[PDB]
């Protein structure tokens, strides 16, 4: 979760 999420903030565009 510390490498996934970080780059699905990208997907996310949280």
């Amino acid at each position: 979760w510390l490498r996934r999420i970080k780059a699905w903030l990208r997907r996310i565009k949280a």
